[PDB]
């Protein structure tokens, strides 16, 4: 649905995770990383998680801090 | 959570995960399981994924098949 605007969003995002894959990255941190990556703001307001788990190999879970956290497959 | 409305929902779903902790499980499988197990319909309707992700030790993933697969954090 977002791929309407950003046909590369899957790949931009994989790039962000790939970047953060050691500790995995939060959503807010993903949004920020994406601004900084593309020069553009992360397009999704809510149900970011539902969207992210659409991208193959993207994984999610709550950290030690109980924060939701995304990464790719080990 | 929605645990507010549904008294045993937590332990039910965790029971299903625990049973399935080997290969992980989809959402529809989780529902039909919950039915088979409680003889009742799965209570939740909208926003199930955030729910499951609220459960301690759970991990969602997107298979290369496109499937959304829930499981329990692997023990190292």
């Amino acid at each position: 649905g977002s791929r309407e605007e950003y046909p590369d969003i899957d790949s931009e995002v994989r790039a962000i995770l790939l970047s953060h894959a050691q500790n995995g990255i939060t959503i807010s941190s993903i949004k920020s990383e994406y601004r900084k990556l593309t020069g553009n703001p992360f397009p999704l307001h809510d149900n970011v998680t539902d969207f992210l788990l659409t991208i193959p190999n993207v994984t999610a879970e709550c950290s030690e801090s109980g924060k939701r956290i995304f990464n790719l497959k080990a």
